[PDB]
């Protein structure tokens, strides 16, 4: 399948030149996965979700997406026109309040929940969950992160906006989950990234278009743009058989692009996500 005229971002992972506008990608596209999105929150009511997005836990008075955050980030994943896997299941869970604020205790609780959930889920290709978050380094965060992705979900995490090593920022510096930073369209490290050893991969995560509340769209940047490029693409790869959960962001790792990237710092790895497509 073929989307012409798509964000940039699609046609990056699709490619392994930057420059091109059309997304290619298998038609399955991630049906039969399934990717909670850790966040402010889902407006699973706008049309480019088709159905196929919905809230299961709040941890605040509601359920609603207030701020917009989650549900860019979610469209970046799963919706029609801005998403990675166009057919995967989404799930939000609010642990961020309507600032796009939150306090460990309430990231770390619906962490655990995500593990206990997907067991009254049916998704037979997988599970994946998306974190977009992020702030200073707690071992008790990054225990959590750890627990998810033990528990047998494919954990993504954002690298954080700070331009320093990600080693001092949770739970992005936990090694068994897969750490991600952001690349802008001309195949820049984006100059917010975080860098350093502890990162997996990288996404494209400078002037993203993707979905927002009120039924909107608009372009954001951050490596919280980056790291659903990746959930995404771990849903795809999952729904084609092409790896596991367990594995996923290795199997990312050893088929991305290499080398593409400039500034990027010695130590840190010159990989770029890229869905391998063969027509
Ligand atoms: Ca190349
Ligand atoms: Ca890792």
């Amino acid at each position: 399948a073929a989307q012409t005229n798509a964000p940039w971002g699609l046609a990056r992972i699709s490619s392994t030149s930057p420059g091109t506008s059309t997304y290619y990608y298998d038609e399955s596209a991630g049906q039969g996965s399934c990717v909670y999105v850790i966040d402010t929150g889902i407006e699973a009511s706008h049309p480019e979700f088709e159905g196929r997005a919905q809230m299961v836990k709040t941890y605040y008075y509601s359920s609603r997406d207030g701020n917009g955050h989650g549900t860019h980030c979610a469209g970046t994943v799963g919706s029609r026109t801005y998403g990675v896997a166009k057919k995967t299941q989404l799930f939000g869970v609010k642990v961020l309040d309507d600032n796009g604020s939150g306090q460990y205790s309430t990231i770390i609780a619906g962490m655990d929940f995500v593990a206990s959930d997907k067991n009254n889920r049916n998704c037979p290709k997988g599970v994946v969950a998306s974190l977009s978050l992020g702030g200073g380094y707690s071992s008790s965060v990054n225990s959590a992160a750890a627990r998810l992705q033990s528990s047998g979900v494919m954990v993504a995490v954002a690298a954080g906006n700070n331009n320093a090593d990600a080693r001092n920022y949770s739970p992005a510096s936990e090694p068994s989950v897969c750490t991600v930073g952001a690349s802008d369209r001309y195949d820049r490290r984006s100059s917010f990234s975080n860098y350093g050893s502890v990162l997996d991969i990288f996404g494209p995560g400078t002037d993203i278009l993707s979905t927002w509340i009120g039924g909107s769209t608009r372009s954001i940047s951050g490596t919280s743009m980056a790291t659903p490029h990746v959930a995404g693409l771990a849903a795809y790869l999952m729904t084609l058989g092409k790896t596991t959960a367990a594995s996923a962001c290795r199997y990312i790792a050893d088929t991305a692009n290499k080398g593409d990237l400039s500034n990027i710092p010695f130590g840190t790895v010159n990989l770029l996500a890229y869905n391998n497509y063969q027509a």
